[PDB]
């Protein structure tokens, strides 16, 4: 039964190496940018809160659809 | 002929097999996912959002807030390299690393030319390589008593080949069938000549 085995095997494999791809970009990305935007926001606290905020909701955005992007690569859909 | 709608029957059930053990994998991925990533990505969410209503309230809770944040998108940074280094599996240039020892230490001479490292190799596609020559250089320790043992590794037009020759014993006729299906698998081959030593060619398409 080994025959099966070691072909689903490869096919785990590959499918495997797709998701990994696709994760390697969008999320190297979108994590590196919440952290520059958190950043900026913090900079702004004191010196323009309003601005502080919107920065926060964005930041807010890009991780809501950053989940939204993984659970995406992963569909089963 | 009628060899058509045969192969393609062939073909179909082949795939649909396929896409359910791909989707059983793609779940079990999206449980481990969910349960880190998923599990960072939602805090940072939270974080921001509490932050966002200190800002007025208490400035410094909120910056101390926005500096947790930061620090969860580091480590989650950290947590997908790794993943996804671990998702790619394993890496041929390693694999060489890895057999070099294994012969050295059962005392075999490694032979290596180094060259025209192949350029378009699908992940897949290097991950085929390398367990067909981790399996190849086994047999070698196993059943050749071979005094030397050369790979090499080059790019030739259509495919990528690996050749590994012992000058050794050739005995038997599991791993050799192995190779001949996942080299299979993905549009290439294996020869086995005997004329004296072992020698064995791994061609695969590049893709
Ligand atoms: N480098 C080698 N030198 C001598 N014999 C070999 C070599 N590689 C393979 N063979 C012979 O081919 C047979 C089949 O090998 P394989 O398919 O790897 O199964 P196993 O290693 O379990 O025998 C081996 O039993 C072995 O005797
Ligand atoms: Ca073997």
């Amino acid at each position: 039964e080994d025959a099966n085995e070691r072909i689903a095997e490869l096919v785990k494999l590959e499918e495997r190496q797709r998701i990994a791809r696709d994760l390697e970009d969008t999320l190297g990305q979108k994590l590196s940018l919440i952290g520059l935007k958190s950043d900026l926001a913090r900079k702004l606290i004191y010196k323009d809160p309003e601005q502080a905020a919107r920065e926060l909701k964005s930041v807010q955005q890009t991780a809501r659809t950053s989940l939204n992007e993984v659970r995406k690569i992963v569909s089963s859909m």
